[PDB]
């Protein structure tokens, strides 16, 4: 079989792995992406397509243009269950058209040195004393089986975690998730028949009902044009995610031609901490297959495109010491935790309590004003929820005459800072790695109990 030398391989090409390409193209290196969607395709997975203009500006990544940006976004409604209490959040943002950006991006680090092969499938790994170092890969343009080394894979395989999953079980690098801690999510493009009320505005419905453990939404692409769709927790034994679609559009897009479809489609959405370890020997992870999504709001482009700021950078530090090891590449996971992990860890407790309350909960605590606007806003972003604001809380629900999980609010702040700190104090070598993985099982057993 035909063998290549490379300094990197990235196996998959969406925003993750795209970023990867991007961040680490003009530096001479000699770098291979593969994906095994045809060009025109790549960038295509089901998305609501909603992206934070501060991620773009924070990474140095291709400002969105054209054909690119299908709607300016100013801020998020959020619909209480009942739809009678609306919070507001502003917020600078992008519509896009995911696909035709994606492909930019790649035709930029194409243009950059990096070398492209699409219908290219990464089959197995090469593992060998103890190190990944490189790829089997299947060419379906070309017809070719070929071996690939490299210095470092970025396995940047989204949900499917198709790379990883064939290593060694043993190793952390390998690390699965809990039914549980992922959604399905589904939607449609759709155009509508009345002018988009407030079009530079996306919605979230929220509803335990309608989309138990997610939540249902309206996104517009245009004056007449919405990505409308929801999310529901896996692992609960929901019945077929299509049917609740079905079932309850008209409830939130009442407005669509149902006759003028323009795609449709669903998948698997991370909603957790990330892999406790992104990197190992001669492997770093990105993107969903490294469960970099917010758990909160289910929002992955913006993270993904950090977690590739993160690769690029602990990869090249890595060609600078010439350490390929765990510990050599280990930059990844300060890097990311410090960007984004350690926000996401908080958010995966916050999480777990906002999917165990009623719709009489919601509706409750958004009329009461149980918290501000600005308050969720900082906790979607920050992951904190002050102690404090806690307490104003508590003092706020404090006539409700009925058992409710939002009682425990204050417990559920407690156990955000504690898992944040954890996070702040990540292990900063290998060595370390185990025990203080265990202290954040604890850590989650612990408060996965309070709410049983
Ligand atoms: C319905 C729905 C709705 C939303 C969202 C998800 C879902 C399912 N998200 C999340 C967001 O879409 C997601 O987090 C990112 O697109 C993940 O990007 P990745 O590059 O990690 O994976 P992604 O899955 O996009 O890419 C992985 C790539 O790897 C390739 N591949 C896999 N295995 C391979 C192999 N062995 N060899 C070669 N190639 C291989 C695949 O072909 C694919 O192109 C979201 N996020 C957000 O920011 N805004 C939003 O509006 C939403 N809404
Ligand atoms: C409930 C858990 C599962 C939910 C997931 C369902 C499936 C989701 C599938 C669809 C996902 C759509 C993703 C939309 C993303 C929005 C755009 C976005 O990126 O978010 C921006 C932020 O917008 C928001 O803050 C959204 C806030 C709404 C969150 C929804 C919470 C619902 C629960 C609140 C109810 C409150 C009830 C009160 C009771 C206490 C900022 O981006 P960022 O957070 O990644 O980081 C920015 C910063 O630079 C960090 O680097």
């Amino acid at each position: 079989m035909k063998e290549l030398k490379y300094d990197v391989l990235i196996i998959g090409g969406g925003f993750a792995g795209s970023s990867a390409a991007y961040q680490l193209s003009r530096r001479g290196l000699k770098i291979l992406l593969v994906d095994s969607k045809p060009w025109n395709r790549i960038g295509d997975k089901p998305c609501g397509d909603a992206v934070s203009k501060a991620h773009f500006d924070k990474l140095g990544m291709p400002y969105p243009k054209g054909e690119e940006l299908e709607n300016k976004i100013n801020g998020i409604k959020l619909y209480s269950p009942d739809m009678q209490t609306v919070w507001t959040v502003n917020g600078e943002g992008f519509e896009l058209n995911a696909p035709l950006y994606n492909q930019r991006v790649l035709k930029e680090a194409q243009d950059r040195g990096v070398e492209i092969w699409d219908l290219t499938t990464a089959m197995k790994p090469i593992f060998e004393d103890g190190y990944v170092k490189g790829a089997v890969l299947f060419n379906r343009r070309t017809n070719e089986e070929l071996t690939v080394y490299s210095k470092v894979v970025v396995e940047a395989t989204g949900y499917s975690r198709s790379f990883r999953s064939k290593l060694p079980p043993e190793l952390p690098i390998t690390e699965d998730l809990d039914d549980k801690d992922a959604d399905v999510a589904y939607r449609e493009v759709l155009l509508t028949k009345e002018d988009i009320e407030d079009h530079d505005y996306l919605r979230i419905f929220i509803d335990q009902e309608t989309s138990p453990g997610g939540y249902w939404w309206y996104f517009p692409k245009g004056k007449n044009k919405v990505n409308v769709g929801l999310g529901i927790q896996g692992g609960m034994g929901y019945p077929s995610i299509h049917e609740y679609y079905k079932k309850y559009l008209d409830k939130y897009a009442p407005d669509v031609d149902k006759s003028k479809l323009l795609v449709k489609g669903g998948a698997l959405v991370p909603t957790r901490r990330p892999l406790y370890t992104m990197a190992w020997n001669g492997i770093i992870v990105i993107g969903d297959s490294g469960f970099t999504v917010n758990p909160v709001h289910g929002g992955g482009k913006g993270s993904a495109m950090i977690s590739g700021y993160c690769a690029a950078k602990a990869i090249l530090s890595a060609f600078e010491t010439g350490d390929f090891s765990a510990s050599g590449l280990w930059d990844m996971n300060i890097c990311y935790v410090n960007e984004y992990g350690a926000k996401q860890a908080s958010l995966d407790i916050f999480r777990r309590f906002l999917q165990k309350l009623s719709n009489d909960d919601i509706n409750y605590g958004m009329k009461k004003k149980i918290i501000k606007e600005e308050d969720l806003l900082e906790a979607s972003e920050k992951g904190d929820l002050h102690l404090s604001v806690a307490d104003k809380a508590m003092r706020v629900i404090s006539g409700l005459g009925r058992p409710s999980l939002l009682f425990k609010l204050k417990a559920v702040a407690e156990s955000m800072k504690k898992i944040k700190e954890l996070y702040l104090n990540y292990p900063r070598s290998p060595s370390s790695l185990g025990s203080w993985r265990r202290e954040v099982d604890n850590v989650l057993t612990e408060f996965n109990k309070s709410l049983s």
